[PDB]
């Protein structure tokens, strides 16, 4: 029987490339999405045309609130309802926008989005994933290779991604006895934000030593595929940078 | 109005009390923030005001994450400006610490609001308030944890909160540097052990520490805070000083 | 000449042997570098050449630091171009590992030459020789690092200095060689094959500390991360070190 | 009664500032130098004019070689001969120049100089300090930028990473003897004499806190803290003194 994976924020960009590649490797996939319902259903349709009954969608807002734990329970439950099993969780969904310390949404909305999506939802998904266990079980967290050299005015985003490093280590430690590995993939610059102009995109591109270009979504997905694979069966608590050398470049 | 002034969160007992005492001894006026420890906070302010009149005030606030945390953090900073006319130093010391197992009577969302609210979100909001309200020597010191990469079993949310606080330390150092506000951390290993911890378990930890097989005093933690706020650290920002007796170098 | 070629140092036994086997399985021709283990090196080359003729050679060299180490490292890279007409991958695996207490029959200058030469200087000189030779391709270097260098064994200062220096080489060489398309990465085992000396009970002390399975990594599990880093699946990865340590480095004292 | 300190490469720049501030704190000092004989004797004269019999100079080459161990033993012995004790070792001397991987010193000389001064000599000085043994400690001058290194400085960067390794390993091993071992990691402090003014300003503009390099005295302040009674539970720590430079992305 084919294993099953949940990918959060899988309708577009990097999470889509991860779900496509897990699907190409033989997984059945839950395509989680928040707002991108058309893109989500479309991808599931494509994957189901390739092999029948192998993809479902699941809608959830991963903002922090008193119902986030139930929404995280439901995402995991949807994998067991569809596939009877849940072998892999990829924490990919993320909010990303500036929160300047010196002066739009209220500050507690910014905290709920940037800490909720980037850190607390991964924690609750990890709890739900682990508790539902009755094989090569793992979790991969999408981290950020530049968290020690952050973008100016992104403190809450940075705080959430440092927290996700902490979860990666703490959950690896705690879930090792259950045979669940927990690792991360840390892109530098990959698919640039859609709102970004080409000129600004090129400023970032020119900083990358290996090829002066951003990672493709497939290149990020390749490292996720490695970490879920049997070739990573002794790896837990590791974060693999996939950044073309960007984090080595001084100011 | 010539003496500088400091806010210390969770200043009634243990490490925050030692910090407040040592800043006061260095010549600071101090705000002693407390949540539940009113009697101890006031007892410390009485002690400091006897030494030097009108140099210590108390400020009550809960630092749990909520819709009101922003107002509570604004009020802590405001209380320093009201009392003393200025606020030179913020010490983010208050902290919740307890296990949160992944495989399982506070709701999980309450555990979040305390372990992430109190240890990371409150420092972030206090930082925004402190910065907004600004030969000055302005700085923030965050109480971090030297064992963040080799954490205690079943302490995920606490670990998450202390990693978030490293992220705040670095991001705020970068962004506030133009304002001349330095932002640094002090990372204890084992210092005063939790009051709830058993004696045998305390000794198990002390035996691990390379440097003298004992925990740090609160005053040893405070000494690193005093260095970082001083004129001898005026080029230091974004730095976290471990004060752990070598504990974090010891393999399993 | 369509098959790529790889140099693996210290490849006669244990982890380097497993790396040379997996690279060969992947379609690489291999130079099996050895120092003292000639019989084991030759035996591996004969096994590999039985599988596919003319795909494995051995190369003997001492990688201790000295006046002649630069010429030795140049000769190891040259051996790969003479055997196979190309050198696509260098794996810096050879290593000396023994205690060097700070407080009290090798002299300390011999200890320095062996521990810093094998773990750090020889990798640097091999890296220089590999790059100088390179002026469809997927050129990369993988350095065998150590996941425990921040929580080191007592009295191993020179060993730990050499492995920290190797992290620095991995980063500096990644940045400097990225314009030539040469990626430079590391694999950091925690406990893998335990040193031949140790008795089952002492091996068992270390095994019991590993969260993931309470056992050491096989040599092949370490090799698997090397295979990933040299592969087309890692073509944007440079300057990275992959721990393969079962969670050991997360475990407090 | 006054404690004594060895500072390597103490004739000029940051090591000089460290020697001065230790002396101002009450220490007797060995001013180690290699080539800067006039500047070393001149500083010793200035310190002894302030307090007689409190400064000596000691000449040694800290390039790696089969005689480096004897030179490092001699530097520690010079402190005991002058002052009868040695409480503090500051590993400050350092070669710094590029060593490109792709192409008038031989590569074997560049390895001996950059790995010997930045790493091997500190190790042997540590061994000699420990063996010859109050608030004993060693401070290693590290580099805040070693994970974001200058292009073509691989051997320098290898030496400074090795010095982090030594700081940790010796802190662990010497803790039972009460010897603390810590580091201070400048970002940009006093820029190299040979560097042109235009390049100096390029580096200054990158520093978030003040858009200026650290003074030698600001670096020495962090050394004074780590040797002080206010750092008695600190060992294996490296303090960055870099004005935020290491936080700044490309
Ligand atoms: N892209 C890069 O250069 C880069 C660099 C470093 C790290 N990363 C990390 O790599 C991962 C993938 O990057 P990306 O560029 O593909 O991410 P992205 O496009 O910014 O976000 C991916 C998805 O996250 C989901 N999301 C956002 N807010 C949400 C909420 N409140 N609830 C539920 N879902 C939410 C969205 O789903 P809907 O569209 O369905 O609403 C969005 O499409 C992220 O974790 C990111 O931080 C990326
Ligand atoms: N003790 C150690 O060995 C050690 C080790 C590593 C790191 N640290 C760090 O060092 C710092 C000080 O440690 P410590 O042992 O002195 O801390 P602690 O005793 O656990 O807590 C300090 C104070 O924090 C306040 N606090 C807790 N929850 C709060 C909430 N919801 N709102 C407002 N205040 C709250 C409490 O004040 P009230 O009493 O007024 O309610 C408490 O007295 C902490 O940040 C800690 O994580 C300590
Ligand atoms: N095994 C582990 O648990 C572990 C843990 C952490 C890191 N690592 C790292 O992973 C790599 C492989 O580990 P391993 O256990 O397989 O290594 P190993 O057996 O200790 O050493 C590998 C080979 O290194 C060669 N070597 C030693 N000194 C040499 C010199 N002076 N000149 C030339 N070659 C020399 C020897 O070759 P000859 O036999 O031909 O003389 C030896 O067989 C090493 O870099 C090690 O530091 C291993
Ligand atoms: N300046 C900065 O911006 C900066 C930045 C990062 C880290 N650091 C570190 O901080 C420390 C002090 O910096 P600095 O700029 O003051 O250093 P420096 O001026 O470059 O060097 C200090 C002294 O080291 C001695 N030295 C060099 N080669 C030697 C050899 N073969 N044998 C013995 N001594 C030798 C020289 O002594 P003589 O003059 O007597 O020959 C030299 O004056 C160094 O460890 C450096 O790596 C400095
Ligand atoms: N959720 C998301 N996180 C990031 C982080 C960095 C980047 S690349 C950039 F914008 F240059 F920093 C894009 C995204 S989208
Ligand atoms: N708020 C607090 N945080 C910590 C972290 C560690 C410790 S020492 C211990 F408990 F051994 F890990 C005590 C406290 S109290
Ligand atoms: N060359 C070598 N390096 C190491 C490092 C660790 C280990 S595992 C051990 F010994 F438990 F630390 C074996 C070796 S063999
Ligand atoms: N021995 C020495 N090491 C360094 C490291 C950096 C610097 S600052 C510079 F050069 F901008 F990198 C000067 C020196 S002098």
């Amino acid at each position: 029987e084919a294993p099953a994976a949940v990918v959060t924020g899988a309708a577009k960009r990097i999470g889509r490339a991860i779900a496509v590649k897990l699907h190409q490797t033989g997984y059945r996939v839950v395509i989680h999405y928040h707002n991108s319902a058309e893109a989500a259903v479309s991808l599931a349709d494509e994957l189901n045309k390739e092999r029948s009954n192998t993809a479902v969608v699941c809608q959830a807002d991963l903002t922090n609130s008193n119902v986030l734990p139930a929404s995280c329970e439901e995402i995991i439950n949807s994998c067991f309802r569809a596939f009877g099993r849940c072998d892999v969780l990829v924490n990919n969904a993320s909010a990303f926008y500036p929160t300047p310390l010196v002066q739009g949404k209220t500050v507690e909305t910014q905290v709920a989005e940037l800490i909720g999506t980037n850190a607390i939802a991964p924690f609750l998904l990890t709890m739900s994933f682990a508790q539902r266990q009755k094989s090569n079980l793992s979790i991969v967290n999408l981290c950020d290779a530049m968290v020690d050299q952050p973008c100016m005015a992104f403190s809450l985003y940075n705080m959430g991604k440092h927290a996700l490093v902490g979860l990666t280590q703490s959950a690896a430690l705690e879930l090792a006895p259950y045979g669940i590995r927990v690792n991360g993939v840390a892109p530098g610059v990959s698919l640039l934000p859609v709102a970004m102009g080409e000129e600004e995109k090129d400023k970032w591109r020119r900083k990358v030593p290996l090829g002066r270009r951003e990672a493709s979504a497939e290149q990020i997905a390749d490292a996720v595929i490695f970490l879920v694979s049997g070739s990573a069966q002794y790896i837990t608590g590791s974060i693999i940078k996939v950044d073309g050398g960007l984090s080595l470049v001084h100011a």
